[PDB]
């Protein structure tokens, strides 16, 4: 990994985000990428501003310069695909900020854990290719063989953590260089546990573990913190349906295209194509999003808000209103 240049930092530092509250739950990132001919430089600046305005980096001896080196090292390792690009992880970073500060989840974690979560947001899909874990295993691709031989089914998640550790071994981009001993260890262990928990094959088990811990006054405090961090990164990662309908609708179009491309390759590759990755099935977005709301996101957000995160009620309100707007699209 080559170092970040004065050219690159300036490219970001000069962006001034006019009429945009990055801390707000309605902050639009799609309209912020259409307000400049350098959407990447804008995104980095959102991430930068988010990270400084928390007041966390400074407390953990992470300079403004290191922090921006880190963000730009991250952005370099994301790809030009429809969904799992840099815009996605900046989205997850900004959304996690709102759950922590507008939803008051910060009250449940240490400053270090809040710092770790905002950082983990940016590393959590590094060098994603627009193909799910399943694709790599069904095609017996090298990464799939390595994961299967290695004994770990989370193909992509382990890849993401490998690159994250790369970026942070170089002090010029190590946002944790200011930590030592237990704190430094916790920052790495929790960043990795969180990324590994983003695998949706573990979705049910991560959710049931967090709810069992929240209902237990005698849960180990360390383990409750860890499961809260994991649930918050998971929350961020399926937060598309908690946003204003047009923002949510845009995210779904990008993710439907990414699914479709995989299913185009799975066909020429001659492997099993599921209904949702098949273009010629031309399934209605309305029904997709209603399906996703009903089976994954509504139950998830309802249960964590009831269990523990009462401050995040608005997510359940917006999911409810977004669903009703899709039902209206159907009814007409
Ligand atoms: C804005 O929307 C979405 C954001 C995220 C995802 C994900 N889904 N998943 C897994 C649940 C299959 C992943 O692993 C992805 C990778 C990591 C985290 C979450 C990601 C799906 C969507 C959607 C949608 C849509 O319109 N119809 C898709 C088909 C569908 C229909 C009914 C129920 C579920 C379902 F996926
Ligand atoms: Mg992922
Ligand atoms: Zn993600």
């Amino acid at each position: 990994v080559t170092a970040i240049t004065k050219v690159e930092r300036e490219a970001v530092l000069v962006c001034e985000l006019p009429s945009f509250d990055v801390t707000d739950v309605e902050f639009d990132l799609f309209r912020a990428r259409e307000s400049t001919d350098k959407p990447l430089d804008v995104a980095a600046a959102i991430a930068y501003r988010l990270l400084l305005g928390s007041g966390l980096p400074q407390k953990f001896g992470c300079s403004d310069e290191v922090l921006l080196n880190f963000i730009l090292q991250c952005r370099k390792k994301y790809r030009n695909v429809p969904y799992h690009n840099f815009y996605h992880v900046v989205d997850v970073c900004q959304t996690i900020h709102t759950f922590l500060y507008r939803g008051n989840v910060y009250e449940k974690l240490t400053e270090l854990e809040c710092f770790v979560l905002l950082i983990t947001a940016l590393v959590h899909d590094l060098d994603h290719m627009g193909l799910n874990n399943s694709f790599y295993l069904k095609t017996e691709s090298p990464l799939g063989i390595l994961s299967s031989a290695s004994g770990n089914t989370s193909v992509l998640e382990v890849h993401h953590c490998n690159l994250a550790v790369e970026i942070l071994s170089d002090p010029e981009s190590d946002v944790f260089d200011g930590l030592e001993g237990a704190e430094r260890t916790l920052a790495f262990r929790s960043m990795i546990d969180c990324v590994l928990a983003t695998d949706m094959a573990k979705h049910g088990s991560a959710l049931e573990a967090f709810l069992a811990s929240a209902a237990d006054q005698s849960s180990d405090e360390a383990a409750f913190h860890r499961m809260t961090m994991e649930i918050i990164l998971k929350a961020g990662d399926i937060s598309n349906v908690t946003k204003p309908f047009d923002i949510s609708r845009q995210w779904a179009m990008a993710v439907t295209e990414e699914f479709y491309r995989q299913g185009d390759m799975e066909k020429e590759r001659g492997v099993e194509v599921l209904p949702m990755f098949d273009r010629s099935k031309n399934m209605e977005l309305a029904k997709g999003q209603i399906g996703f709301i009903d089976f994954v996101a509504a139950p998830f957000f309802q249960k964590i808000v009831d269990a523990c995160l009462q401050g995040m009620q608005w997510t359940v309100d917006r999911i409810k209103s977004n669903r009703a707007q899709w039902e209206r699209v159907l009814e007409t």
